[PDB]
């Protein structure tokens, strides 16, 4: 090795340079960044947004960054990209890359927040590179695995660090200093991943990771060789296995060779292949004629499906629960024909037939079906009460790197979030400005319009 | 299933009635002696770097900063910088299972009283042996070790303390609880860095974060202690276990007491100053009273393989505060080991690293990295032969031969020496000497700026 595996990532994340941008980054980046606004000003309507700001209001006495859908009330930039990344992950609306994280959350309200608090104007291609370096570096410790902790408070803690350490022009040595410090801010238990806390875990992601920089560059020092051992970063995997990173000139961006998927409704990605097959099948069971889904004829429905137990939850009785529910998911998309925000409404989790058709479905596990979002896939067999049986395989959903999503309809998504919270002119310029985001001269005019 | 709700059952249960004057009078010296080296603290670079952090915070002034009147902060990161003062010189207390309970819970009450009826001494002294007692549990759930313990259990410490200050109900102490829990566990490896009295300062912020966010509602997972994909992830091999009635409940303070520290180092470093004082009696005499390192051949010590505190040529004051070789020799030399003996003047004497090149290590199999049982025997051979031979498996200050209070006190006295006022100083020691029979925790608060 040329150096040790941390001072690799401190040599990349202070090297990197406009230069090295490939064009699809900044392509699949501009993509991550306008739905992760939308899908973020959408979650400035959930209930633990509400309870994030509220406390946050400790510290409104500092004005410094923008609160997103709260123009009345400023934070620091800290607990600016804390409540702001909690929004984003609010309603599991957000991005979801390979191996399974959410990084656009963790990195960009870091990145707006800087821009505002900060004075020397700032490039849309300082943004992206930032951005980039905090996407790439979330990417290569997740493959530091050959279970225990929710990866986005890990891996996207110190991408957190690394996008802030670029955009303002660490020292090497101190980009180093900020991943160490990061590191022991990182790691939450991956059980509390299935409640309402989850958003926070990306909120502290985004929040520690600047922490970890603004102390960095006090002169704090953290573990040189902390993603080296096993007692540092190792700690947080089941098997470390840590990598450095190639040299600049035959550096790939693991952005470029693997895009993200998005969200058409905000739940766990595995159920969009549950929606997928769900609507397949569903055209064989009504017509013009017959249009409400005939639940009556219905005896038994089976999800084939990776055995993701977090996701299985046969009757939810929450908005929390429906949203990683293989089984609600169809069943709403077998009924409503669609499934979309509003389909995951308590009012809607609960309608008497929803609950009927979730006593009729039964899960089954085939071996040939591993939890991997590059793999995994939906078999649907519905088995009438006569006992006609149908059947539909969904391998890849709309919106998977492999069938990605549309400009035109990731930008109806987002006109779509954003709808509640700005008027028609924000949104529409606020499009034009992300859709050419290397061109603009200066970050501020982005940030304006996030109020 | 029911251990994450007996923890906040006993949290939310627990009343001024069950408080023992056993544990009452051994958390006295816990409180005094944290508030001691937290003011010296203060004067810390790492101090000095989270202040100048936290100033952007500056804007809210509910709770107040040790040792600057400066400016005032919210509480959350008072007791973010005040914990750090309290661990910044590993001068703090040491409980068993090894761990610094009080800079995690300190720090968190008396903010919590500045930023917001009447609080007593009393209500505050429930608040801080609850916070203690959750630590000691935790810590007995385990049967190579990855994280720092003060950054897993002093987090939840810290939400359980102020969980009872603020009289949160059963259900919200179990979600502070469980909220504290994604905001804890720090590797390891950064424990033997400048980061490691964070750890203690974001244990005392985050448990009270989390207990102001379950206190809006806000809720976690229902067994988090129970699971191993929950507080077990980091444990090497979790065994958690339903806590005591409270009729049978015994306090653990009860029958374990603090070790206190003399000079701010490992604790482990203890045993071989107390070792290393009883041999230099037989070098020296009032007639040759300077050490006579000259004389001497080799320095053996023997010792548990802490190999953390195995630094035979330290260059630095953080780097002496954990190396056997320079507290013995220091020790041999000075006659003492104290506060100044780790200044980086006095580490990198050239008398100093001439004495540590004879030193060697011995780790013998009877010897097991316990402070409840390891021992520091010291073996010096001169050079004529001569072998002068002690063995120290008590030092004064650990918890078998406790500090008495005057010693505790004149520490004291000794760390708020630079901060405060004779005047105030002896206010501090009347105020918390008397704390149960204190009305309002505001006497107590004030005393604490100049």
């Amino acid at each position: 090795m040329l150096k040790s595996v941390t001072e690799s990532f401190a040599g990349m994340i202070h090297g990197l340079k406009v230069n090295h941008l490939t064009d699809g980054i900044i392509r699949r980046s501009k993509r991550m960044i306008l739905d992760s606004l939308g899908v973020g000003f959408l979650g400035t309507g959930t209930e633990v947004f509400h309870k994030v700001t509220q406390y946050s209001k400790i510290y409104s006495s500092n004005t410094s960054s923008t609160v997103w859908g709260r123009p009345d009330f400023r934070l620091p930039p800290t607990y600016a990209a804390f409540v702001n990344g909690v929004a984003v992950h609010s309603m599991d609306f957000d991005d979801t890359w390979h191996p399974a994280t959410h990084p656009s959350g963790a990195v960009l309200p870091v990145l707006t927040a800087l821009s505002e608090a900060l004075p020397p104007k700032f490039s849309g291609l300082d943004l992206l590179l930032a951005f980039n370096v905090g996407i790439e570096v979330q990417g290569r410790l997740m493959h530091f695995s050959k279970k225990r902790f929710h990866p986005p408070s890990v891996v996207g803690t110190l991408g957190s660090a690394a996008a802030a350490s670029k955009f303002l022009g660490l020292s090497l040595t101190k980009c180093r200093e900020a991943l160490a410090i990061a590191v022991s801010h990182a790691g939450a238990p991956i059980a509390n991943a299935a409640t309402q806390t989850k958003p926070l875990h990306i909120g502290n992601a985004a929040k520690h990771g600047m922490e970890a920089t603004f102390l960095a560059m006090l002169g704090l020092q953290g573990n040189k060789q902390i993603l080296d051992l096993g007692s540092g970063f190792g700690a947080f995997y089941a098997n470390y296995s840590p990598e450095d990173l190639p040299s600049l000139d035959s550096h790939i961006w693991l952005l470029d060779q693997q895009d993200v998927a998005f969200k058409s409704f905000p739940a766990h990605l595995a159920t969009h292949w549950v929606a997928d097959a769900a609507a397949a099948v569903r055209k064989h069971l009504v017509t013009p004629e017959r249009a409400l889904f005939p639940a009556d004829h219905i005896e038994r429905i089976v999800l084939r499906i990776p055995d993701v137990q977090y996701v299985n939850r046969p009757f939810p009785d929450s908005e929390h629960e429906a949203r990683h529910s293989f089984q609600y998911v169809a069943c709403a998309s077998l009924l409503d024909g669609s499934i979309t925000v509003p389909s995951f409404h308590s009012q809607q989790v609960n309608r008497p037939q929803v609950r009927e058709l979730l006593k009729k479905v039964k899960l089954e596990h085939p071996p040939d079906n591993p939890p991997s979002f590059d793999t995994l896939y939906c078999e649907i067999s519905i088995t009438l009460k006569d006992g006609t049986t149908f059947t539909e395989r969904s391998d890849t959903f709309y919106g998977h790197w492999r069938k990605p999503l549309s400009q035109e309809d990731l930008r109806n998504k987002f006109r779509a979030n954003a709808s509640k919270m700005l008027c028609r002119d924000t949104v529409e310029s606020l499009i034009t400005v992300v859709e050419k985001l290397e061109d603009l001269e200066d970050c501020s005019v982005l940030t304006r319009l996030l109020k």
